[PDB]
């Protein structure tokens, strides 16, 4: 019983985190294999950063430029290239803790652990998701920069997101291990809005199912609605619209609860409508979405 | 920015866990130099739970009979005894992956990460807090007894919860180190209830802090209060009361906001008196309250 928000065991990626500093410029890489990656931003000054050419920046640096210390020695850098917005440091030495990895690109929606790293050192592990505006909302300071957000399948880490800034409005934004941002954001510290941040109906109804297989089942009601219905309701109250392949993504917690997909999302309905009244559900008075059909599944199974 | 709900990285004490079986019972220890800790139930099918004798079930068993696997490894038992809830397994070889550590009891509306485990494997990582009742509210199903709650304070980890069982009602019971049980509970299958589970009062006003520090300000109100008007607020409304104690360890996060104690005391008794009126603070619309006022300055200032 109990549901609480977990993140992955993070030793795998602390295994992987160093330093990297380039002049002035300290923050974090991962070292997988004999290669590090970190923000490319790491060769910007804080005036750089205002307006970058990012390759006009990097034909001023050299490998013996990039200084990358892991756990207090310092590594030697014998390569270095731009990939979209990371730099990758080929170093002399495979990392000896490398995990098995994978590089994923995730969709809006779907959650990850950060380990939040300053100094190349870890200071903490949270769970958080990427947003339908692609942003996260993290908790980030200066230097938290090249932290990795990923997901752990038994031995294999899926890497999907490294830190690279935070907009003005102090939401995140970052990349995949690819360099590819997640969202319109790029590495200048220019305008940059996020879009609505709309909430994840799909996790909505994964935690609702959560709720119920954990006693916490005032909210069910004695309705059913269609995709259609639902949708419009979702719509009004900035809920992504709901479709075919959720409803066959919650099959198993539908059949675990003995609930129907629709009849969970008539219930939904009626709390946006009629709102929590005071009421908690898994000790929330707002309906959470960080966590998906996946993570639910996990969670009340046990998966180690 | 931003204020996450964050655990200890989890590496130190991953490399730690182990599985530990006794006939037909499994559950995890922690293996710490020669010594693996685990709780006593280990002893007991699920008949001998109702009424259990320790001392006279523990005469039926020898050091082969406690099954004691480390990643896929066998250890040898060479010694066991019983310290209050807790079996110490003597074994031959000192976990390699020991960290630095201590065994501390700590006292209610102390936080800690959990590391939950299944047959010796983690599964994931979350922060909690020991109720003022010395309930925790986890995330915990059959199989994983034996994990356990720790604090770390750079390269130390402090372990001080062990978890033993989840009560009738869904919130879960355990040890320290030492096996001493927090609160009244017992290793037992018998009628226990929780007292009240009461709002830790100076971690909601260290959260309100951490929510200022993060632009989050519409709480903030023009009044103050006195310790003992604040107090007949908060009893009114199962909250702690608030001690000179409590005041003065907020002194920093006072002085880093410019904000009195007692005018935030102000504020959060009209968020009591007043709801939040559908609003949220930190993204939430419940006022939290499993943040230390130590928890926020290190996730403030970004301690690794
Ligand atoms: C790296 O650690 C880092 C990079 C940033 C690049 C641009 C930034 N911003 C700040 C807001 O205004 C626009 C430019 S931040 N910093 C951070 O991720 C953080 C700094 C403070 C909190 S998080
Ligand atoms: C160990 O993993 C474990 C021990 C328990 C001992 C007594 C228990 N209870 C269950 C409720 O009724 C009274 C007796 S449980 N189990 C657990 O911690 C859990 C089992 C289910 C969820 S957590």
């Amino acid at each position: 019983s109990g549901f609480r928000k977990m993140a992955f065991p993070s030793g795998k990626v602390e295994g992987c985190m160093v330093q990297v500093t380039c002049g002035t410029t300290t923050l974090n890489g991962l070292w997988l294999d004999d290669v590090v990656y970190c923000p490319r931003h790491v060769i910007c000054t804080s005036e750089d950063m205002l307006n970058p050419n990012y390759e006009d920046l990097l034909i001023r640096k050299s490998n013996h430029n990039f200084l990358v210390q892991a756990g207090n020695v310092q590594l030697r850098v014998i390569g270095h290239s731009m990939q979209n917005c990371v730099l990758k440091l080929k170093v002399d030495t495979a990392n000896p803790k490398t995990p098995k990895y994978k590089f994923v690109r995730i969709q809006p929606g779907q959650t990850f652990s950060v380990l939040a790293c300053y100094n190349g050192s870890p200071s903490g592990v949270y769970q958080c998701a990427m947003r339908p505006n692609f942003t996260i909302k993290g908790s980030f300071l200066n230097g938290s920069c090249g932290s990795v957000g990923f997901n752990i399948d038994y031995d294999c880490v899926s890497f999907c997101y490294m830190h690279h800034m935070e907009l003005p409005t102090g939401v995140h934004a970052g990349t995949d291990l690819e360099g590819n941002f997640y969202g319109p954001f790029v590495d200048r510290q220019t305008a940059q809005a996020a879009g609505t941040d709309t909430t994840i109906t799909v996790n909505v109804l994964a935690w609702l199912y959560a709720a119920v297989i954990n006693g916490d089942r005032w909210f069910l009601n004695r309705f059913t609605t269609t995709l259609n219905d639902f949708n419009l309701v979702a719509m009004k109250y900035n809920y992504e619209p709901l479709t075919q392949d959720h409803v066959d993504i919650l099959g198993p917690l539908s059949a675990q609860t003995g609930i129907a997909v629709l009849d969970m999302c008539a219930s939904l309905k009626e709390l946006l409508q009629n709102g929590m009244n005071g009421r908690t559900i898994l000790g929330s008075a707002l309906l959470e979405d960080e966590f998906t059909p996946f993570d639910v599944v996990r969670q009340c199974s046990g998966v180690t």
